[PDB]
DNA sequence: GGATGTTTCACGTGAAACATCC
DNA sequence: GGATGTTTCACGTGAAACATCC
């Protein structure tokens, strides 16, 4: 890891537009952890980040004039792919958003489900319950990202035909997870 | 600590988080508003009060709404500051059990807040609190199992109220027991 | 009665088990 | 046979219930 300036690191703008919560930039301002960087198809002596965005805006705000880099080289699609398995990696996303970083791993970089699962730490179920969401209904998936079911809910009701039927008896009936297993068990299956 | 209409307050001229403002809103609709915020005279208005610690609370008590709010007219002690440092750390959320449960003694002995206060201020709930604050009356053995992940919280919270807990801790890592089972081992201790 | 100490257990997660496809 | 599709259920958390202390 070579220490840099901070002045001759840029953004991807390839990889899509990452905003951040000022309240976790703040923290992590407030707050030795090295950007991994490619050189600069822009510039000549610059480097590109494919991950750490987060920490290079947060030791701009603390005010560091140079900071820890790991450079590699590494193809457009190379750093497009990073750019999402970071992205899905970070705590803030939500299931659906999640099940779509899946789903492009998988479609447009050829990726297997295990290893999906191997690179972001999660197991290849996961991975595979999580995509399954997107099948449902928008009803159900509005109800998903209202709070009013959990993920756990549609995964057990996704199998079923007429989902929304059986969101609809859940939330009106605020049954747990198991009972809706139980529900989607004994309903025809579409 | 005297108490002030909510309406006479205002903030410091010189970003919270909705679930969390959310979740302290539910807790001041329940338990009111259970550490006073700290006031100085309005340079602004005359009657008005500015305050110096607490605006959270008070954004928090608006949204309960409250008609009137706990103020005590006081500026940022020594003391004051090293409470308001712990509060932040602890809400940040990057410690461990072992470091929370130290701030929550602290916090309790120290600065003389109550389990149900500091539930309130920092959004667990008051036995979450309570119980992990017990781990500290494990013996190093067991603390020493819980940072090294061989025991979770569950494990060792279910045996702090044991006689021979390091005996039980052997057990659980031998055996690869659940919490359940620990549950089980504790219940059937004779007292 | 209200603060604190401790136990009990319903909950959703998460991944193993099972089923089906390529 | 190994990827993918789906179900089942053991797990620790977390907070309400229960117990004890002042």
């Amino acid at each position: 890891s070579r220490e840099a300036p901070i002045e001759i690191l840029q953004r991807n703008p390839d990889q899509p537009r990452r905003t951040f919560r000022e309240e976790d930039l703040e923290d992590l301002s407030n707050s030795l952890q090295p950007i991994l960087v490619r050189p600069s198809p822009d510039t000549a002596g610059e480097y590109q980040i494919v991950a750490g965005e987060r920490r290079w805006r947060a030791a701009q705000r603390a005010g560091l004039k140079t900071v820890p880099i790991m450079v590699r080289e590494l193809d457009d699609l190379a750093v497009l792919e990073i750019g999402i398995i970071e992205n899905v990696q970070r705590a803030d996303l939500n299931v659906l958003e999640e099940a779509l970083s899946y789903k492009v791993l998988m479609e447009k970089f050829e990726r297997t489900q295990e290893n999906i699962a191997q690179t972001i730490g999660k197991s290849r179920s996961h991975v595979a319950n999580t995509m399954r969401l997107l099948a449902l209904p928008d009803e159900v998936q509005s109800y998903l990202v209202s709070g009013e079911l959990t993920a756990g809910h549609a995964r057990a009701i996704a199998a079923a035909a007429d989902p929304v039927a059986l969101a609809k008896q859940i939330i009106e009936g605020g049954l747990s997870v198991r009972e809706t297993e139980a529900l989607a068990r004994k309903a025809p299956n579409l």
